[PDB]
């Protein structure tokens, strides 16, 4: 009997007006072996934590880890000084307070660690969680949203593990090139969970949590995915698919419609990515199965959801280059492992490394913003992968932006609204991307791959604004 799907609470302010999150490590059990993992507000993953547009939240972050940790609200859009990257440290033991004053449409997005070279390996022992944002506009759609039964969150994840159990995490030259990737799967923290899901319309939201796998969702029938938002939040309208391509901290919501009685299987598709497609991935991989119940239900799927602004004149922005780059050496090496190991399947579908990997020359100084944005002005970003075949999804913090071009070709229709993320993979993306919010040298935002073991080697930028 498959596990039922678990669903991370839904967390809203308490009668002080605070929300609290303890980062910590328990245990799990993943094919009936117990393995150490962290979690927040828990022993894996974490919580999704609602607010509102417009709304104050004041969140306390307890870390009882033994290790320094940070916390970085992915997608949204806050000052560099509550946006928890790399200087963001919590130290352990400590407790550090942070007000997020909301002012972005209704998204979902997701928090996680951010400690600097760390990163891969702390989201890899489990620390992860959603957001919810809401506003005026969404509300009155009649979309599905009772949270857990027809609005269900999923957080799909690789992991390995080694035989006594343990989770496998290595940062080493193979990694530093690739990525951790592992053969296990989980949806919000579970191998292929079922949920029992309304007949009628089942919205999913949908994140890609593994630190370097990019996933392929699609049904087991090929019945349509209906996309009605991205990072950022709604499209203008809905967007059918017969498969989402989703890379590595992107989220989509879409929504899939439930029959009587027959189940069927949200799956990823086998990827052309280097390492991705080793068996069991080589053939579509179930991620977990939709049982249709007859309880109380009314979403629907709207003809119009919201309204995109027009991208801004091209004329007179500033232009910032950023050319992502792998050591020549740690491209050959790390492919040479790859291929030695498991062989052509390893490409089915196509000197220190801790330093390796770059952006314009350069592997990530905390201590040196690259550069100083302008705030409330729109740029244009310019983002190069051409050097090497490696999937980079680059990923800004402190706003939400359109993309312009993305790997050689305007995007698709579900990715042309708002998104904190864009593939670069062996060509050249542009994004037009605005700063609301101030980032000072001390608390900087960070840009970079979000591949978290090339990030941890030094595929990340810091910059400030104002
Ligand atoms: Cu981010
Ligand atoms: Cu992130
Ligand atoms: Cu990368
Ligand atoms: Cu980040
Ligand atoms: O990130
Ligand atoms: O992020």
């Amino acid at each position: 009997e498959r596990p039922t799907l678990p669903i991370p609470d839904l967390l809203t302010t308490d009668a002080r007006n605070r929300i609290q999150l303890t980062i910590g490590a328990g245990q799990s059990t993943f094919g009936g072996k117990t393995a150490t993992t962290w979690g927040y507000n828990g022993n894996l993953l974490g919580p999704a934590v609602k607010l509102q547009r417009g709304k104050a939240v004041t969140v306390d972050i307890y870390n009882q880890l033994t290790e320094e940790t940070t916390l970085h609200w992915h997608g949204l859009e806050v000052p560099g000084e509550v946006d928890g990257g790399p200087q963001g440290i919590i130290p352990p033991g400590g407790k550090r307070s942070v007000t997020l004053n909301v002012d972005q449409p209704a998204a979902t997005c997701w928090f996680h660690p951010h400690q600097h070279g760390k990163t891969g390996r702390q989201v890899a022992m489990g620390l992860a969680g959603l957001v919810v944002i809401e506003d005026d506009e969404i509300l009155k759609l009649m979309l599905p949203k009772q949270w857990g039964i027809d609005d269900v969150p999923v957080i799909v994840q690789d992991k390995k593990f080694s035989a006594d159990g343990q989770i496998d995490y290595q940062l080493d030259v193979m990694t530093a090139a690739v990525g951790w990737f592992g053969d296990t799967l989980l949806t919000n923290g579970a191998i292929y969970p079922q949920h029992a899901a309304p007949r009628g319309w089942l919205r999913l939201r949908l994140l890609n949590g593994c630190n370097a796998r990019s996933l392929n969702f699609a049904t087991s029938d090929n019945r349509p995915l209906y996309v009605i938002a991205s990072d950022g939040g709604l499209l203008p309208e809905p967007v059918k698919v017969s498969e989402l391509p989703v890379l590595m901290g992107e989220r989509f919501e879409v929504l899939v419609e439930v029959n009587d009685n027959k189940p069927f299987d949200l799956v990823t598709l086998p990827v052309s990515q280097m390492g991705m497609a080793i068996a069991p991935f080589d053939k579509p991989h179930p991620v977990m199965r939709i049982q249709p119940i007859a309880i109380s239900a009314s979403g629907a799927l709207p003809d119009t959801l919201s309204s995109l602004p027009a991208l801004p004149s091209l004329e007179g922005l500033t232009v910032r280059k950023l050319q992502l780059s792998m050591d020549p050496m740690l491209d050959m090496m790390g492919m040479q492992m790859l291929m030695e190991k498991y062989g052509d399947q390893a490409m089915a579908g196509m000197f220190d490394f801790h330093h390796a990997n770059k952006i314009n020359g350069q592997a990530f100084d905390m201590n040196k913003p690259m550069f100083a944005a302008a705030k409330g002005q729109y740029e244009r970003w310019v983002i190069s992968g051409v050097g090497d075949m490696m999937l980079h999804p680059f990923h800004i913090h402190g706003t939400q932006f359109r993309i312009l071009s993305e790997n050689g070709k305007p995007p698709a229709a579900h990715r042309a609204g708002w998104k904190d993320t864009v593939k670069v993979e062996g060509n050249v993306s542009e994004v037009l991307v605005k700063f609301n919010h101030d980032a000072p040298k001390e608390h900087a935002y960070m840009a970079h791959c979000h591949l978290l073991e090339h990030e941890d080697t030094g595929m990340m930028l810091g910059f400030t604004v104002g």
